[PDB]
RNA sequence: AUGGAGAGUUUGAUCCUGGCUCAGGAUGAACGCUGGCGGCGUGCCUAAUACAUGCAAGUCGAGCGAACGGACGAGAAG
């Protein structure tokens, strides 16, 4: 699995002495094929933090219907105040968008996407709006399976 | 399906709300520095301010009278 720091924090706990600082980290992990995991690690130091998200994010993978290295439909993930609208595009189109939705895309094997961030842009919740959407995400097969129809009837 | 990226900044730290700021594109542009050439364009946005000088509306003799020019070529031998 490939794994990617998508944002690392300095967050602080004030003690009767002064503050004590800790290391956030947020990392993605896919197998960019249709697998994705986001995690986060909090340290003393930036490499158990990230280490330790990576093992959570190991421990949280989420399957991805894919059709030709784009997604099926439209869909817009929401989290919280996080809001991604992600398009599927044609081959070539690359992948347009922007951040830590772009980590979340790539690593779950997406090459082609139009994506717009509509809400907060604090890196956990946009990461945690852009799985929700993929988990929205359907594919023509299970939606005929759903319906009892053949996919050839789905589309007519 | 031909088409859609975000970032910084309120806190000890946080999530949210919210404004501010930036990365892009454009111009009859101006300014600073610098400057080889060619092609094709563009060039008073302001004082519908005042304007020296030349030029930007004439033509027709197959409408007309008249005037000039007087060829060709009429006479005398100084």
């Amino acid at each position: 699995f490939e794994e990617r720091v998508v944002t690392i924090n300095r967050v602080a706990k004030v003690v009767k002495g002064g503050r004590r600082f800790r290391f956030t980290a947020l990392v993605v992990v896919g197998d960019k094929n249709g697998r994705v995991g986001f995690g986060t690690g909090k340290a003393q130091e930036v490499p158990e933090a990230i280490k330790k998200a990576v093992e959570a994010a190991k421990k949280d993978l989420v399957v991805v219907p894919r059709v030709e290295g784009t997604t099926p439909h439209t869909i817009t993930g929401r989290y919280g105040s996080g809001s991604v609208f992600m398009k599927p595009a044609a081959p070539g189109t690359g992948v347009i968008a922007g951040g830590p939705v772009r980590a979340v895309l790539e690593l779950a094997g997406i090459t082609d996407i139009l994506s717009k961030s509509l809400g907060s842009n604090t890196p956990i919740n946009m990461v945690r709006a852009t799985i929700d959407g993929l988990q929205n995400l359907k594919n023509a097969e299970d939606v005929a399976k759903l319906r009892g129809k053949t996919v050839e009837e789905l589309y007519n």
